[PDB]
């Protein structure tokens, strides 16, 4: 499993998806994945919450017409999320948030 800030990164950036750890929070959901009793890990063993669609309501990230800003989740292996997400977007912009998407800096 490729889940650090730099995997990741580095992962996306030459095959334009994220590594096969990855699950969408619908998909999750799908899996009796319950959010307020942080049981990720039991219903679906090894995989990380990424892939879904990022907003940018607050445009804290570079806006673009036709830019889609997505995000996933870093460091996680068990229990309750954490606030560590790479964003990424799709002409391949790199972010990370270590606070719950209130404050963002390049990575690649």
């Amino acid at each position: 499993v490729i889940n650090t800030f730099d995997g990741v990164a580095d992962y996306l950036q030459t095959y334009h998806k994220l590594p096969d750890n990855y699950i969408t929070k619908s998909e999750a959901q799908a899996l009796g994945w319950v959010a307020s009793k942080g049981n990720l890990a039991d219903v679906a063993p090894g995989k990380s919450i990424g892939g879904d669609i990022f907003s940018n309501r607050e445009g804290k990230l570079p806006g673009k017409s036709g830019r889609t800003w997505r995000e996933a989740d870093i460091n996680y292996t068990s229990g309750f999320r954490n606030c560590d997400r790479i964003l990424y977007s799709s002409d391949w912009l790199i972010y990370k948030t270590t606070d719950c998407y209130q404050t963002f800096t390049k990575i690649r």
